[PDB]
């Protein structure tokens, strides 16, 4: 069978305990999926599962997608879980969702992801007892998200493992940086992120309206440049060049071509392949390479089809290199911004940049698009859609 | 296209704070990655992808999956990620790895579960800061595995309920846990778990311990049965001794189809001709298996009666009581090497682990169709139907 | 013989997670021990012994008060103690330090107090392990300082108490904490708090700044005052209004024999003609002050009426009415410059700064006998009678 | 002005996380003063002041001196407070208690100290909040009690700074320690500590214990001591064997004067003749006990020749042989029923522990003149003189 996205929706990407720096992950994720049943004009009675993904559940409870979906309204009935393959979760989930309703177990498929980073607690194993000395509190968003477990450094280490063997300079990603907040910045005042955005209400002495990305702003040239390096000391990554922490969810809906059909729903796009793809640790910015060229391998087509595409941008040194070595027009990537201006939700981060690409695709009438990210740990993940 | 499962392994069930009290749960996959690919004349370099269940990965790093597949030698150019369905993560990967080779996308899977709940840490959000007063280091076990989230009280809390709606005895529910105790031993034994158990080597600072054997079975009496407390409510039914105990562990299976397998000159374990999964009122979370398993029966076109062996999984006397009685099998067929309540329950591990059994015990015995299901927290259930081959 | 003190200094006092934040409690200390040897024309080298109170210690390494002497610059021939009786501990230290000249084993000492409860850590009892269930962590603070130990509540409660039985209303305790408020405020802006505080410099990174007045003292008014809140009973009469602060400083004070001031040409503060220390029952803690005053004065030979200037600490609005109400001193005498209510009150210093009010107001107006005193957690009092010179 | 020690008691000195490590120190606390009490027919009633010495107080509650007295039925009229010198906190406290009865402000003071270092906590300062990344919990017994504030390094270090500067051996401090463990094996076989010692009864929930022996007395021998890596310095001579280790317990005497004593028909174990306080560097703290038992015999009027029994804490063995060579006394007069090596060291209680030991051990034997002397982290010594009557 053929699997159509009908609709999709996410939340404004707050700040690093900002709009959401108390708002669990769940709660994001009950709006989104409340939002692409709305938008598509499906009851939540219909949904048969909801896939989620998420990096950092701790202190969350029992099966947080679980938590979501009810808070959702969707049925005791129904069924839901979360999956972790890092910053490729909330892409993944999509194409398990897909999966779901190719292999006959399921007709309609709510998949996404959801991070709230800043509600992210300090643990400590502490059963067997410390009977003397000093022991470390361990942040487990550093831990669990941003730390490679083979070799212990930050990610943005990796980034500059990128950065050296492919020769980009502290100006040239710099010049990405500044581009990328600027088609950022443009695309905000324009209202192209107003169809995917769902507001947020956050319940507090009154409630806030969560509308707009907190972390797009103006971005100059001379204050990037003046910005010391953020993981070495004498690196190339600045707090500039590089994705931020962040809180948010995104989500979109799957259902088979015959169904949509069936219920009058004019789809936002086809699902035509999928792939994930392994690489070294050591430079895993270079993920989307092999991801990227073995979906359209997949789907049957070459790098000059692709109208538009969606690469997350977790650092300036990657997608650099990315854009370098696919040799795709870079007039086509990331028309409206990317993670280092709009933020970088882990486990949201996949189905965020999905999003974006769905709603350009069919605001400027783009027939095929490609999305693609990096996974830590050595992993690219890339799906290509074609519009209906 | 029909999907197989070539082998499968799983590790000893350690007890809580036991002989895996310091060993993280991806060294314990690892092991049972290596196994299986052993057990099938596969070597690491073909593996597509690794799917591990796990629930309570907090502390251990970046994707513990990719950690396991790694260490126990899987190519770098391979995938690897976790999921969380609770209890029945161990068997949902299966069933996920099932659809990965089902829709063309992967040729071989490793797939499976593992937990390691002593080295679960206590946490506190601690960003905001504490301008004055005490606050709670929250125990991440408790919270995101054993507490439902809608209600507030312990998974235990739910077995009452349904032994009250039920009407299933503190004596009815002990005599369920000593008969789950004793046919363990006997299997124990007698051999029967040599097979599905992969040694696991504790490497320590004072020498190696080799870890061949479940550390939970042990003898029970009635009489000392009898004299426990109830452990949630303080005038109920559920207590320590006919409830599951808190363990660590792994288990995996290795997938690939039929035709596949027979090119390898591979004689699988068995076939997975269906699956399901459903979802329950979380007040009675324990009835999981029965919307579940009648599901899957269906989709798999079989009748109650055509079932050959069962394995459900027992995460306490009261919940597993309900479910023979609902769905009506024969319960000499059901668990006959033991469950849950005797052996243990690693929550992420717990599903392929209950895989293991029957799969192993099929083999055995010559059984032709055969079927596993479990219990999911937040009222779920998953099942799935095997088929020798 | 005769227990001359020869000079006085203190911090100003910061205000909770204010100006001392992250300023240790020593580094303070240091700051007033080189002041009072400095306005005495004394050399870090005659210094026998520094006698500093501290409450809460924890986490600032072992034994302060010789981190707060050796910074200071006092050779490490001297000795350093620290001394624990709450927030008498200021005081106390001043007669201890009296007593090692009395006694013939020392010449000169520096005593005093200090506090930092904004560096207050947060504490949990972890080397036999929590094996499962959540812990909580502990304000030190709030625990080793605030709470009753035999009770268990605030005390805030304790004043509570007083109220009642003295049948204390919210209009007079208001009452009370406004006019603390304006005299605190009337006395700073006619600078008669500038001899008493030497200035601190909080070095940070992005330059340094120079604390040099209460940042506590502000301007309240009865109506501001009548809109608070309860802080402690759900419907009680205390609020954060009307009771003391929590906050950092130091104080200390030089002391010596009369013949030893006079051979160095020291015109000193006062004399320490008596002191007294008493019990009382911990429910009702604030009317310490009542018989610790009485056995200072009845040791001294003086009469209420020959009193000029006293010094009460008000840790409560409610205990301070009840003080004075009992003793039938002549309030205007009491607190001339304001009080804890308004001030702040460091908890290990607040004795020592309390004598540093008494003493610079006494050469400032003239005034001949002297009478400083504090309530104590746990049921006790403390008092000190100073005679001028 | 003439003060003597009427009675005096001290619990079983437990060791690190054994007997009492459930226990807090206001229950030692309580249990020694109530026998001071009874062994010198002394109401709680007629009790002044409670003085004691404690050095780890975090997480113990408002005034542990307090709530110890409190619990031995001290009533609520007489007051307590605590006080901190380090390892000679102890033995200070009898002076300062001393002070209280000399200077004519009391009659009847409880000295002494208690410990109990394995109910110290971890600690971290948390207000502020914790943005990003780890940090690290401190355990309170390591910085506030074994870690030089001024160089970082643990008192350990400071051992090897003494053991360098007069050239020890690994040998001759293995040989030191172990002679300390056999003349404790001695004194506890032959009973020598029953009089000193005072039961405590442990309550727990699976049956009271009652601890009355000293549970680190082990005896050793030269070959395990030999073999024994050094516990601070790589490199160095210090190891677990020739160091104190960290303990449990709480010690304590009662102070009265002579004519006191002679009144009520008391026979005191001692005089207090004269006591002294000395400030050395803190590299070499260990150095502390020769200034100041020379200062203490040089206000006594005594020669070093004439003392029949010393007291001298073995903090390490490097630092006791020096002393030992400095002055030169007898050294079958020294320690003669072993030292802090062998029975431990609790840092708060241990200067009232060694003064029990003296005080008994000069009565079984009919010593007329005594000295007991510690040396203090951060480069302090403390010592005092006994005479018999
Ligand atoms: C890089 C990182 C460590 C930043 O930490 P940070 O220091 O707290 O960043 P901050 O913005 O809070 O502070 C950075 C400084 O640079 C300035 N700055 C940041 N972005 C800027 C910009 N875009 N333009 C100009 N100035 C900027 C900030 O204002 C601040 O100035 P300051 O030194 O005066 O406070 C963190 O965002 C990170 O780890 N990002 C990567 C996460 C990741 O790896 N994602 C992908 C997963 S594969
Ligand atoms: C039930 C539970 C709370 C037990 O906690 P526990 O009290 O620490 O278990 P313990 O064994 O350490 O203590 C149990 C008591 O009963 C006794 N006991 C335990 N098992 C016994 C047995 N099988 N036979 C006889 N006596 C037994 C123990 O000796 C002990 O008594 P004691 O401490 O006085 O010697 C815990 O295992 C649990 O939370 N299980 C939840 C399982 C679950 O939720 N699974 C997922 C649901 S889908
Ligand atoms: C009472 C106490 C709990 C208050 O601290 P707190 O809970 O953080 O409350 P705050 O001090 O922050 O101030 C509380 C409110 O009252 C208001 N307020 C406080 N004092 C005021 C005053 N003097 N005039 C007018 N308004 C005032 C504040 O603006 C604040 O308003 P908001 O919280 O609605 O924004 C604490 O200071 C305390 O316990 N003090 C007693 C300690 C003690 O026992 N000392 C003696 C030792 S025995
Ligand atoms: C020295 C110190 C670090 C020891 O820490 P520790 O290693 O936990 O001590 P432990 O006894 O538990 O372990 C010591 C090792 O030496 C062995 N050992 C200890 N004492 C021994 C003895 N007397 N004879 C033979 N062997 C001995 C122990 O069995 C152990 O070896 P093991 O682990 O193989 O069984 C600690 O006691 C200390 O710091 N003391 C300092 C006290 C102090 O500073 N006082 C201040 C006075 S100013
Ligand atoms: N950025
Ligand atoms: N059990
Ligand atoms: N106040």
């Amino acid at each position: 069978p053929s699997i159509v996205i009908a609709s999709a929706a996410r939340t404004a990407v707050g700040s690093f305990n900002g709009a959401f720096a108390n708002t669990p992950a769940h709660e994001l994720g009950a709006t989104v999926i409340s939002a692409v049943l709305e938008r598509a004009g499906v009851a939540a009675g219909e949904v048969n599962e909801v896939i989620l993904g998420q990096v950092l559940p701790a202190g969350e409870g029992q099966n947080p997608a679980r938590q979501a979906a009810m808070k959702a309204g969707v049925p005791q009935e129904a069924t839901a879980w979360g999956m972790n393959q890092l910053c490729g979760s909330g892409l993944r989930a999509v194409a398990l969702g897909m999966q779901q309703i190719a292999t006959g177990d399921a007709s309609i498929i709510v998949a996404g992801g959801m991070e709230s980073m800043s509600m992210a607690p300090h643990c400590a194993h502490l059963r067997g007892g410390v009977k003397m000395g000093d022991f470390k509190m361990i942040d487990t968003m550093i831990k669990d998200g941003l730390t490679d477990a083979f070799y212990g450094y930050h990610m943005g280490t990796t980034a500059e493992n990128v950065a050296k063997q492919w020769q980009l300079s502290r100006d040239e990603q710099d010049a990405f940086a500044v581009a990328s907040y600027n088609k950022a910045e443009a695309a905000q005042k324009d209202g192209r992120f107003k169809d995917e955005i769902v507001p947020f209400i956050v319940k507090g002495k009154g409630d806030i309206t969560v509308d707009a990305d907190e972390e797009i702003r103006g971005a100059t040239l001379d204050k990037m440049a003046k910005l010391r390096p953020a993981f070495d000391k004498e690196g190339t990554v600045t707090a500039g060049n590089a994705s931020t922490l962040n809180d948010g969810a995104a989500a979109a809906l799957l259902m088979s071509e015959a169904e949509a059909s069936r219920r009058g729903i004019q789809p936002l796009g086809r699902i035509v392949s999928w792939a994930t793809v392994g690489v070294d640790p050591k430079v895993m910015g270079t993920g989307p390479i092999p991801a990227s060229r073995k979906a359209l391998e997949r789907a049957g087509w070459k790098i000059g089809d692709l109208d538009l595409v969606e690469a997350n941008e977790a650092f300036a040194a990657q997608a650099c290199a990315v854009n370098k070595d696919l040799g795709w027009d870079p007039s086509i990537v990331n028309v409206n911004g990317g993670a280092i201006a709009i933020g970088h939700p882990i486990g949201a981060s996949g189905a965020r940049i999905l999003n974006t690409l769905l709603f350009e695709m069919k605001r400027r009438g783009a027939r095929k698009g490609l999305a693609t990210l990096c996974i830590g740990g050595g992993m690219g993940v890339a799906m290509c859609i074609e519009s209906l």
